[PDB]
């Protein structure tokens, strides 16, 4: 019996512990989801409708357990936890409301009395990798569609809120699925390559969802090729935000700056790079500068601030880095600054160079870089120097111009006239390049976790020509 | 200036030559093949159809060379080369045909005034790297939707058949595409791995599709997730047909010929293990044996035959091999046998066992085996026996209970009273397993050639939580 540990970073106490699994204790959860398959994956839609609401409603009756998971485990505010507990409900509603929905085409045939079928089936067992930034919504996407797909899921809790994860899968357990359906592993940090690696090679793992950094997601899809296993891998992102000549900048310095700090930046879509064309450069640095300085940070449990804590002091010193490298090269700190603990302050940063690691390097904390622009096409071609492409936004009065600029701009998401963090579970989500493939939401998101078979059914004699 | 060259199987002089492409050369292709995208991208849906539609004409303008290459280069029979002609034609036009069909949808948002779009949007550069069996067909594939989608595209063409894969680029380059859109790569066998992992390595190449076996996909599929590269990999297989009790045995005995033989039986869809159930086993065995011995072998020169010519001499050591081993074992040989050339003979080998080579093996070769199975289920779990699943087929009179069946059997493609070649351009295909993952055809085959993006549109002022 070994179990590791997390830490709370707002006392440095045990937050939760949670077991450390083996690969061989992931295998046999494998062989577990495995055998419940069969079973679930030959349920009507109206019942498996019916299962997915009884789990949206237990999710929603442990919130006390999740508020205090949430704040214990990664610094939250009360006010993140409740709205990642509505929204991950939502979303498993969503993925109920799609069960009559996930079907098949039925194609012309040039062979006479051919009846032909594109169906959409059930694969098996689907593996879900979640992060910690927004651990209910993310938890839950990682297996809502492929449970309303009619596979047994993995949740691959994250060991950085064990208790958060458990959660779900406790949740879920109150709803009446059959047994073997819904499954969790957890394991220590420095277990994370086999553990992974064990469910990854397993044969009854048949689709891998993976949230996380770029390094990781490499090494999960160099893994999977061995076994030439189909992956989703939603990686990093340095979201840029354009701000065109004629952009609303009272509008654009509200969008960024709620972009740039929800979530303290612990966000895949954070607003990272704020691309400015010299036009207009002087005016919104100045009303983003005073928007930033209005957004104050406390004690996430004394819950009267916009910013709370980030996840631990590895960010603090990372965000310090980035700062200390920027001003080393000549830009210049316009609000916020360095902090010496996990209640960091909402950072802007002036004059950022692709000299500086800013620049480039996703920060996941409370810090915006400022780039200039010299018009349009700069900021076209410096809103694509990135090897990263998950959302951008641009800011316009003229939409048309700003659907030709969303035409150019290389990402899976970009929203005219809007923050870059934002979501609906109907909405196809994903990246492009180093933010890797795939998508959840929408109809993408059910092709992601079902088999296309083209199914065929003769009524006449054939024609053979030997 | 080094070429390759490929001997006629024939008569072993040389049949063509071609160029032996660097890293450094393909790199070059891949620059022009970048360049030329921006401009192809932007073309409107009729004007798109139009190229392709002459693309169409062009091709079969060249029959002549078409027919000549092919029979030289992997010895084929003239009708094969005619059947690849005439169906390829086919393909291009369906292509052309789904220009002004690759749209988007438009999705409601909770979010007041919101426009959501999801677009299938031109990826880039698209690489397709094409086999030899159906060269024509095959070549076309590689290429076809991924021009209509927008994309410019590098046609890696087979060393096997490096002149009929070149007439394919040459018969496009009459169409009147822009400069640097459709682009040949070749290269020697010897230099295959660095070749195509300097394709896959270059920025400019967004997707890529291959068709060949399970060893080289999973090689591919590997060297694509270092730069998280989407795959298309079709691997090929060992298609089973199943005869249950109430099977039409005629039907069967000449769907089972049909596909088993043609080409040689060197097709990823060729029938390689008949699963006959005991209640029919020895009728089905005597009317598909006496099919099989009608069937002839001759010079493919001469035309008066339904089977040619296998590849080359491997193919022949290969499938006796196979005969010696399993007539060792107590099969037993119902028709055909062993060959000492090319030309060789319909083969059926009965009551081959897991102990055998014919059991597992890909033989891509004019060889059949009949495993004996008890009754439905142990036909189904002898047709599930295998780590491939492309194609498969069953046979029975209650189309019902071959819908039970097929939902049991694990592949991408399923046959009800048909034989397993079968394909359209229309319909999706594609595996499971071994056989890879991704599907060519209607609007699968768009799905993998096009992105996928998220695009919104505000009407109204934001509200913002901070």
């Amino acid at each position: 019996t070994v179990n590791f540990e997390r830490i709370n970073p707002m006392t440095n106490q045990t937050a939760s512990t949670a077991k450390a699994m083996t690969a061989a204790e992931a295998r046999a959860v494998a062989d577990r989801a495995a055998a419940g398959f069969a079973g679930w994956s030959v349920l009507g839609p109206n019942a498996r409708r019916a299962v997915l609401m009884k789990a949206a409603a237990a999710l929603e009756a442990r919130k006390d357990d999740f508020v205090q998971a949430m704040m214990a485990e990664i610094g939250a505010t009360a006010g993140w936890a409740m709205f990642n507990l509505m929204l991950a409900a939502s979303m498993i509603r969503e993925a109920a409301a799609l069960t009559t929905q996930i079907g098949g085409e039925v194609i012309p045939s040039d062979k006479p009395g051919c009846l032909a079928l594109a169906l959409r089936e059930p694969v098996g067992v689907v593996l879900g990798i979640a992060p910690w930034n927004a651990p209910i919504i993310l938890g839950v996407r990682a297996i809502a569609v492929p449970l309303a797909c009619g596979n047994a899921v993995i949740l691959k809790a994250s060991e950085i809120c064990p208790r958060t994860h458990g959660l779900i899968i406790e949740s879920f357990a109150e709803a009446g699925f059959p047994e073997g359906v819904v499954n969790v592993v957890t394991n220590a940090p420095q277990d994370a390559g086999e553990v992974v690696g064990a469910l990854i090679d397993h044969p009854a793992v048949k689709r891998i969802n993976f949230t996380g950094s770029t390094g990781v997601g490499r090494i999960i899809a160099k893994r999977a090729a061995e076994h030439l296993k189909p992956c989703l891998l939603e990686l990093g992102g340095k979201a840029p935000l354009v701000v065109l000549d004629d952009a609303d900048l009272d509008e654009a310095a509200k969008a960024a700056a709620f972009g740039a700090f929800m979530n303290q930046g612990q966000i895949c879509m954070s607003t990272e790079r704020i691309i400015v064309v010299e036009a207009i450069a002087a005016e919104f640095t100045r009303r983003f500068a005073a928007k930033a300085q209005s957004m104050a940070t406390g004690d996430p449990r004394e819950g009267k601030t916009p910013l709370g804590a980030v996840v631990d002091r590895k960010t603090v010193d990372h965000v310090n880095t980035l700062i200390d490298d920027a001003t080393a090269k000549g830009a210049r700190i316009i609000a916020g600054g360095k902090g010496d603990s996990v209640l960091m302050s909402a950072t802007v940063v002036d004059g950022v160079t692709a000299a500086m690691k800013l620049y480039r390097d996703e920060s996941f904390g409370p810090i915006v870089g400022i780039i200039r622009a010299k018009d349009e096409a700069d900021a076209v071609r410096l809103a694509n120097d990135s090897e990263y492409g998950l959302a951008a936004a641009v800011f316009t009065r003229d939409t048309a111009r700003g659907l030709r600029v969303a035409r150019q701009i290389r990402s899976g998401i970009c929203h005219i006239n809007g923050p870059t963090v934002h979501d609906e579970a109907q909405m196809p989500f994903g990246g492009v390049g180093a933010s890797g493939y795939g998508r959840f939401g929408g109809k993408a998101g059910i092709d992601q976790f079902t088999e296309l078979r083209w199914i065929t059914m003769e009524t006449q004699p054939g024609h053979f020509p030997i």
